[PDB]
């Protein structure tokens, strides 16, 4: 599940991930490795019309979380519930959902 998850592609660089996100609509999302371990653990990236929004996933004692909300067993399920509704609970400015799941492998194509 974890290495796959469709939206997560193992070790990835920010530049390549923004190139993958390019020209997609709002609500689009995908997860990327954090540049350094001292910086964080993983980066959720959103899309909000041309503007790319970067959210940190921090890993604690088996707990994955953006900030105060940390009670999540894995990064996969955290991202899952976070997609269901909007991330306005965590950050009011994030008043959009992870609805658009444009990150599926182009095997179908």
């Amino acid at each position: 599940s974890l290495q796959d998850a469709e939206w997560y592609w193992g070790d990835i660089s920010r530049e390549e991930v923004n190139e993958k996100l390019r020209d997609t609509a709002d609500g689009t999302f995908l997860v990327r490795d954090a540049s350094t371990k001292m910086h964080g653990d993983y980066t959720l990236t959103l899309r909000k019309g041309g503007n790319n929004k970067l959210i940190k996933i921090f890993h604690r004692d088996g707990k994955y979380g953006f900030s105060d909300p940390l009670t999540f067993s894995s990064v996969v399920e955290l991202i899952n519930h976070y997609r269901n509704e909007s991330l306005a609970q965590y950050n009011p400015k994030l008043d959009v959902k992870l609805l658009y799941p444009v990150s599926k492998y182009q095997q179908d194509q």
